[PDB]
This record gives structure tokens, sequence and C-alpha cells, in this order.
């Protein structure tokens, strides 16, 4: 309400610089590494091996490297 804050954000759990597989726009899996971290978008912009910057969905991005 107006007395405090309502609400919060979580945090990225991602990591910057981490290699993980992320879904491309044709909906198969592709090697990139993690550059940024949107948490307002849910998004995270990875390259691909292909050198391709793209924003991948938090949900879209499967985190490999335990």
């Amino acid at each position: 309400g107006s007395s405090g804050s309502s609400g919060k954000k979580p945090a990225c759990k991602f990591e910057e610089g981490q290699d993980v597989l992320a879904r491309w726009s044709d909906g198969l899996f592709y090697l990139g590494t993690i550059k940024k971290i949107n948490i307002l978008k849910q998004s995270c912009f990875i390259i691909f091996e292909d050198s391709s910057k793209s924003w991948v969905l938090w949900k879209d991005i499967q985190t490999g490297a335990t």
C-alpha cells in the first residue's frame, strides 16, 4: 500500500558469462554465452557461437553447467 513498500522482484539467478543453451525463434536450442540479464523483460543477452546476440527468455534459456 501507501505506507511502506508493496511487492518485490526476483533476482537474476543467472550469471554473466555463463555458457548455456538458448532456444532460438525456430524452437531449437543453441550454444551461447550469457552477456546480460534483464529482469523486467525476463530475458538474457546471450551470444551464440554464430556471434549472434539475441535476448533469450529466462524460460527459453536452459541452464546446463551445474
